[PDB]
DNA sequence: GACCCTCCCCTTAGGGGAGGGTC
DNA sequence: GACCCTCCCCTTAGGGGAGGGTC
């Protein structure tokens, strides 16, 4: 009333740190009513304690301090407007997050699916849910000469609307009685999508399409160049012997087993191909 | 394939800034496969481009970099677990925000209500929705000697569970034919609550209770010491003349008109009191 | 030219000290 | 002792330069 509080008093009363109060002092956001010229001690009137209500609340919603300053000079109506503005900012974040939460949930679904492949090396046949992807003409690209840099555009679009890139890399090709990997060329390289956000200015050389819900002859193994071709052969054989008919191209996905640059690279490969 | 990308190439391919790549280099998160000893130029193999998928995605969800490091060495299963952990962190933020969004919406409702008081200075009678508050014994505290520091404990609890403090300050007293502000003493001082989060270790000297839904004789004005008492008198008179019966104490709320420390302080005052 | 280098300063909002003089 | 002072270093993840030597 007829005295000042010293900074410690104010700090206990307002549950704000001393270091905080000295800061707010520095930045002319909250300044002691009076400062002893000899001890440079800070002293605060009781009535001025009220300006902390606003600072503490804005701080809680996380308004930057320089913002708070321009906040103080607001009329009750403009303060209303300002709050409305926060409501907007928030709702934006809530959307971002509901989205994020789902994307992750799905990434997890896919990862699990891969940690459950019944047999590596063996040809299992199974029923698969639809997979949406974005693909693009593979212009004379075999397994032998394809690079990560080849995925640069696809990646750019997908991550530009999914925000998530860590993923698996895809390729399709014609099912033939290949006798040599030398004979192989990809029709498309592709990359799966995780969101429904619309890619923004998608150019015509990208096709958005999917891997149809259907029944697939699959095979999946950890990568090694010996095994790559010979496993493909396992598959062609599986179909040969069971006289199955194919209704799609061979799909091929390579997903990394880890991303530590300290261990030798290792990749899970999965070839599947739809049948009637 | 049989060459390196220079940092600019990698930057365009992976849509990551050069300054970013030099940083990741510094912190041994991503390092060029090779560094020219003479030009200190950075050079990156195509195959190592894959470690950016993970970094870019973690960055999107906003994992700190030192975290990403310990992320890299994870097995596909532990990476799963890690993601689950993010799902937790997020859901936490989504809650925080749905909460925040509501609190604000309500603050706005109250503010509006105050920018619509039909007449300042005049005694309007009206129907009011319930107001939840937290109050505490006012120990020999009149209008004449009450301080902001008096609200220190209430404030602490309410903000400890509401996160929002900027507010209005309350007091109640007995409705009497007062002849002098000298004669006035508050029964309680109080402060409204905005959340339903439970105050955590609430001590018994606080009572959580509310201002009942009911019909109230109100009066509200911008503060000035001349007017304070004389307006209270206006109210006592209103009731006298209409022979109304009172079923509650006088409630009194002071909310600030602005929080700029640059203008002369100004407060909206509102006295209301319930009737049959 | 175009491209890359290191090195330096700047960005929030204070928290943690050290070392001094205080109520 | 308890309390307060200034002053200094440290915390993310780089962006923006300046000034040098490059492909
Ligand atoms: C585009 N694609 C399907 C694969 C890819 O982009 C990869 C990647 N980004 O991780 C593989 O590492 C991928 O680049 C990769 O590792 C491949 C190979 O190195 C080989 C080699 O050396 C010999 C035979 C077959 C392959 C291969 C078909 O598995 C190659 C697949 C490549
Ligand atoms: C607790 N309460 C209801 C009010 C309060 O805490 C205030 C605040 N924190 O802003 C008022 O400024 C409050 O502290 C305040 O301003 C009050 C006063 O200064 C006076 C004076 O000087 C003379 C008569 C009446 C009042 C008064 C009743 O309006 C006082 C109300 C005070």
């Amino acid at each position: 009333k007829e005295s000042y509080y010293s900074i410690g008093e104010v700090s206990k009363l307002a549950n704000v740190s001393i270091k905080a109060l000295r800061y707010y002092d520095k930045i002319d956001l909250f300044k002691p009513a009076y400062v002893d010229p000899d001890t440079s001690y800070r002293y605060y009137t009781d009535s001025q304690l009220i300006h902390l209500d606003l600072i503490k609340s804005l701080k809680y919603i996380g308004t930057p301090l320089e913002e708070m300053k321009k906040a103080q000079d607001l009329e009750m109506e403009e303060l209303f407007a300002f709050y409305t503005e926060q409501e907007r900012q928030i709702r934006e974040k809530l959307d971002f997050l509901s989205a994020l939460e789902q994307t992750i949930s799905l990434v997890k679904k896919r990862m699990k699916r891969q940690m459950e492949y019944p047999a590596l090396g063996e040809v299992f046949v199974l029923d698969e849910e639809e997979i949406r992807i974005i693909q693009t003409e593979a212009e004379g690209l075999g397994p032998e000469n394809v690079l990560n840099a080849s995925y640069s555009k696809l990646k750019k679009f997908i991550e530009s609307a999914d925000g998530f890139t860590n993923n698996s890399y895809g390729a399709t090709f014609s099912f033939q009685p290949y006798t040599s990997i030398d004979e192989m060329t990809y029709r498309h390289i592709f990359t799966p999508v995780l969101t429904n956000k619309q890619i923004s200015s998608i150019t015509p050389d990208m096709e958005i399409t999917t891997i149809p819900k259907g029944r697939y002859a699959c095979i999946a193994y950890n990568f090694s160049p010996e095994h790559y071709f010979l496993n493909l052969q396992k598959l062609i054989k599986y179909i040969a012997d069971r006289q199955l008919t194919v209704v799609s191209d061979v799909y091929e996905l390579i997903i990394p087993i880890h991303y530590s640059p300290k261990k030798q690279e290792e990749y899970r490969v999965e070839m599947k191909i739809r049948i009637l």
